[PDB]
């Protein structure tokens, strides 16, 4: 039979409410559902689809793997995830790498080194992970857990223990919770479902600093900022302020299932034969597809591109909102922006999302509070423009 | 750029010890590394690949879904992903399913059910997961302290409290450690890493019958044994007894990256919105992939077939033990089968693994004591005598 809207409530276990309409088919960022509707997509995978859609270069890079082989699980290394190996570590601080297929693993991947590390260097009792309140790292036991949002976390308790949230932005906050039990501190560059909120300087290189005299490892979730999002490679390049464990996911594959963990030699080093694993990790198809992501992101050309981005929407999102007065911020930084609401329109980021849906145009939110831009790199100007006016249109009937 | 097996020992983080020789292609069962020489593959994706490399229809329905869209994150539904969520649906005991990345992401999603379960119908005290000796369940910090081999997760606690291990195929074992505060027991229907255990028929009855008296969901793990691997399409189907939630992955994908959780209408129901999710999971790239390897491995002839095929590897592993006296016992079920060496050769499953590589054979381990095939389902009868005449020239070096 044919597929209806109605089968997503039969069918899936429901942990999503799914928009109304089903997209079938896209390219670059338009995107288009079973009935031919047209969208500007501005979610962009959730800042996943950098390239945009069924990008013609990233499709020739998976179906030339694809008449290959596509994957013998790690007992047999492949000459796709070397490369892309090496071009991780030419582009970053890194030395090596590890690859898995999401960001939950990514980080899963990086609090186990950074307990590991600790143990074996000073001991069993030093254990102690901090992370940050709003922050978000995945949806397994011990990643949610180092999740800053409790409701995510509290109805599978036990939690691992040992780990202790600060708030966000606030040194002082992060150093009564980092002494020399800490092992590790994990923390997003900008936290992004948490509201498209930026790291300030001060902050980054404070937490670099505490970690440093605490012998603890400093962990960038890049899984949401990285891979050009920003404007540079990663976030950390923009802060100028370096971690010893990377993680990194979403954008990485430009669609294809695919994460990783970049870290310093010294850090690697504790990793030995069997003490950790996966079964898709590092397979040629993602690392094919991933390769040729990088590749095509890593230039002057397109990250200048993303700057230049940057600044067509947050003039667009500041003459629309003189016009309507919905927000009471534009903030973030490349191309993932948020739209702060204000007191009148507060919790309202879905309905104006919905209302964008309408309109033809998709954006995301980031807590009810925060309509959230985060599309593919190579928007072109008309595509920003075309969406912008959707956007306009929606803000017009929703304030009334 | 040069790629070498040597640059693997610098760029990777060191948690494998791969083959020598580097994979570039494959087609059916056969596999051809950079210098040409030729692989026979019973390694079998380590029972991932169930159709073989670079499959003609797995290409093609990747090809074809790659050309229409390939991601969005689950604010939007696709039809792939409801058609394959209906095919398995249609195929087993399950009402709705979950997608995501990796058999630990998907034994993540079933422990998390068995908890919020537990703790809403019973109070937050219920938490109790039962697993067994041996086990394993994946590499993330939940599923790693689930799974059976403490040498995994000891480096990294403090672990998820409130899990305990029984012994595999001992009913009083687990009798002795599921009460009314457990909320689940986890079990592979055929222990796979830990040396191609089967499960007795009575053993699986019992778990079922203990979670019945103490409101317990019973997990099977279906992560090795499924898609068609036993000559059922699932384990609990070759053995009658039915689970509340079952995982799925490797095979499920063909070679892409994919799991699911299957769960009942009443375990589904527990997981509301925002309770759990995935950037990547249900992607209709892997839906569509996985709806392919569904198609062409459920049915009458593949089944049959993979039956047929198991006796092809008996009989013939049979007579090279004939000759060379190397295995107690040769074991499993359809295409997961071990041989388990001798006293006079225990640990040296490892060994005798490399010796086949360098024959052109590639089989696995399963522990040091287990010499494990695992190969494609679709596997010729031509490719089972060339790999098992090599497989037994590599056994004559061997025991000289
Ligand atoms: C910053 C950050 N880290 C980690 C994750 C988990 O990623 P995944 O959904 O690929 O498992 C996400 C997803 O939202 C995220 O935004
Ligand atoms: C039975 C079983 N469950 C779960 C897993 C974890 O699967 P993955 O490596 O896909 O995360 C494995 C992998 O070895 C397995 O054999
Ligand atoms: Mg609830
Ligand atoms: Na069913």
């Amino acid at each position: 039979q044919p597929i209806t809207r109605e089968n997503f409530d039969e069918w899936m276990i429901p942990v999503y409410a799914p928009a109304p309409f089903i997209p079938v088919r896209g390219e670059g960022s338009r995107l288009w559902d079973q009935q031919g509707k047209e969208y500007i997509d501005f979610a962009g995978g959730i800042a996943v689809n950098a390239l945009g859609h069924a990008h013609p270069e990233l499709r020739e890079a998976l179906n030339e793997q694809a008449s290959k082989f596509w994957h013998t699980g790690n007992g047999y290394t492949n000459e796709p995830v070397l490369r892309l190996a090496k071009k991780l570590i030419d582009a970053t601080f890194a030395d090596r790498v590890f690859f898995c297929n999401s960001g939950a693993e990514a980080n899963e991947a990086a609090l186990k080194l950074a307990r590991k590390f600790a143990h074996d260097r000073y001991g069993s009792h030093k254990s102690g992970i901090v992370a940050f309140k709003n922050a978000f790292h995945g949806r397994t036991l011990f990643t949610v857990s180092a999740g800053g949002q409790p409701a995510y976390s509290q109805d599978f308790a036990p939690l691992p223990a040992d780990i202790r949230h600060a708030a966000y932005n606030d040194i002082n906050s992060a150093s009564a919770l980092i002494d020399d039990s800490t092992c590790a501190v994990i923390v997003e560059p900008i936290q992004g479902e948490g509201g498209v909120v930026p790291a300030s300087n001060a902050f980054l290189q404070g937490l670099r600093e505490l970690c440093n005299r605490h012998n603890a490892l400093l962990i960038f979730d890049e899984v949401q900022t990285g891979v050009g999002r920003t404007g540079e490679l990663y976030a950390y390049m923009h802060y100028g302020v370096t971690p010893d464990l990377l993680t990194t996911a979403k954008a990485l594959g430009g669609g294809f299932p695919v994460g990783a963990l970049l870290a310093t030699e010294e850090c690697a080093r504790v990793m030995t034969v069997g003490t950790h694993g996966t079964t898709y990790g590092g397979n040629p198809l993602a690392s094919a597809v991933a390769g040729k992501v990088l590749e095509l992101i890593n230039t002057p050309e397109m990250l200048n591109g993303v700057k230049q981005r940057h600044d067509w929407f947050v003039e667009r999102l500041n003459t629309i909102n003189h016009r309507y007065g919905l927000f009471s911020e534009v903030r973030g930084l490349g191309l993932l922006i948020g739209c702060v609401l204000n007191a009148d329109y507060a919790g309202q980021a879905k309905q104006i999302s919905q209302e964008a849906a309408k309109a033809g145009v998709m954006v995301l939110i980031a807590g009810g509070n925060v309509v959230r831009f985060a599309p593919a790199l190579n928007v072109s100007e008309e595509e920003v423009t075309t969406g912008l006016d959707r956007f306009a249109a929606a803000c017009e009937h929703f304030v009334s």
